[PDB]
């Protein structure tokens, strides 16, 4: 007979406004390698260009990965993992809605 | 002319119940050196004994510091900093209410 543990834990760091992006990423000093996780629709739009330009702003070796559809598959996850672990990036950029981010996380940890 | 940043940031990890202590500190594996920050009243009570016993539970090189009164002083802060930086602890244990904790923080960073 005994009692339990309940929980409340949060990510440490969050930003929120219009035009956050530049002032949000301003504090990104010497993190050197970067990797993009996104979808080809959004990457197709004039959106990824913005962030890679801001990555050039101090100049990062990056590569866009827009190769996830509506779901994590067990098929993109390993190609993305293999590609980035070929790259050995040191910062991972999750973009978008639903599938792009979490699959990244997964293959992210697969890099670890 | 431009807009600003507002904020919301939190410590990552918190526990909350009755008898948290053992199940809270259970996840404290190989952190090896420990330092106590407390007051001589509370240390005088049968309270510090409990935590140092649980520190022995896997066995930590620790030392109690109960030498702060109702306030940070500019006098205890440096003796505590000097003592711990003689010890080089790697985990700092803040105990109590008001003055004991924050002064620690201060001299904590003075160690850094």
């Amino acid at each position: 007979r005994a009692e339990n543990m309940l929980w409340h834990k949060l990510p440490k760091s969050i930003y929120f406004r219009r035009g956050s992006l530049p002032i949000a990423l301003s504090d990104l000093e010497g993190k050197k390698r970067a990797f993009l996780v996104t979808d080809r629709f959004l990457f197709n739009n004039g959106y990824a260009d913005d962030v890679v330009a801001l990555l050039k702003a101090q100049g990062m070796e990056v590569q866009t990965f827009f190769e996830v559809e509506a779901d994590p598959t067990l098929s993109v996850v390993e190609k993305g993992a293999a590609a980035m672990q070929s790259f050995q990036p040191d910062v991972i950029l999750a973009l978008g809605g639903g599938s792009p981010m979490d699959a990244a996380k997964i293959m992210w940890v697969m890099y670890e």
